[PDB]
């Protein structure tokens, strides 16, 4: 019955957060659990590109406004994103072949979203899933048409739009220190920051299989060695939801001074994209699972 957000704040961290949206906040017991136990909300889908700019320059903020207003009324921090991500791109973006055209489209998308919520958003995921598994840059429309400079341009544009916000790059499969993607994002972020690119954090999109929590104890310090002000755990879920895996991720966060917090992918198992693996902290009756209680106990001691 204890609040993991309150307990992680008592241990000197900023938040324990969760992804949600209007559809969740009006069903189940999601709103009550988020009120009680989590200190930051992120939009599952309502700030992705296809949701917010389904036709060029025709923006739709209905869902994102709902979340932001709910968070403000309930005193929660807000994360937003992802601004530049190949996975949620409407077709009209993918079909652009001209460098100037796509650069202006990308800057306009970033600036429009960030200005609407200026000062209200703690963290923005600016660029997501930009690396291949071998550590090369993923050949998305942005890389193919703009080139490698698209990442610096995105971050420079974001910093100008809202200087209050923390600006993150985010990726998955950064859960092992020796994995090529982990090495590459650390090296590239070092280089970008040394050239003045305003990358404030690395967000690790942590989707674990059973037993993989132990590797995060080594991987997260390595991510923090890139020298960003902050790192975080983002969209966490764990197949099987073993307490051992979840406690290991929490302990990695506690061990890394620049790790500001942890965000889980959702509230309750039945609403997971991989529900058969029951990977979240609340079950289908909205009761806390053993892993939730284990995190509470770890943070209390």
């Amino acid at each position: 019955a204890q609040s993991v957000d309150q307990l992680i704040k008592a241990r000197g961290k900023v938040y324990f957060g969760v992804a949600t949206d209007q559809n969740r906040l009006t069903t189940g017991k999601n709103a009550a659990i988020i009120q009680a136990d989590f200190g930051m909300v992120w939009p599952e889908n309502s700030m992705q590109w296809d949701a917010t700019e389904p036709s060029q320059g025709n923006f739709n903020f209905a869902g994102a406004d709902y979340l932001v207003n709910w968070a403000q009324q309930n005193g929660k921090l807000i994360g937003g994103g992802c601004l530049v991500w190949h996975s949620f791109l409407p077709s009209w973006v993918s079909s652009i072949t001209d460098k100037n055209t796509l650069t202006n489209v990308m800057k306009n998308h970033i600036t429009t979203l960030m200005t609407r919520y200026k000062g209200k958003i703690r963290t923005w995921d600016v660029v997501g899933e930009a690396f291949n598994e071998d550590g090369s840059l993923r050949q998305t429309v942005f890389l193919n048409v703009i080139g490698e400079d698209y990442i610096p341009i995105a971050f420079q544009t974001a910093r100008a739009a809202d200087p209050n916000a923390k600006l993150y790059i985010m990726d998955y499969n950064l859960d092992s220190a020796s994995y090529p993607k982990t090495q590459a994002i650390v090296n590239r972020v070092k280089q970008w920051r040394a050239a003045g690119v305003p990358i404030d954090g690395i967000g690790s999109q942590t989707h674990l299989s059973a037993g993989q929590g132990a590797g995060v104890l080594q991987a997260l310090p390595l991510l923090a060695s890139a020298g960003t002000p902050e790192v975080s755990i983002l969209m966490l879920d764990v197949a099987g939801a073993s307490p051992t895996d979840y406690v290991n991720v929490v302990n990695a966060c506690l061990n890394v001074q620049s790790c500001v917090g942890i965000t889980v992918m959702g509230v309750a198992d039945p609403d997971s994209v991989r529900a058969s693996t029951t990977p979240l902290l609340f079950d289908g009756n909205f009761n806390p699972k053993p892993a939730y209680n284990a995190i509470v106990q770890d943070l209390q001691q």
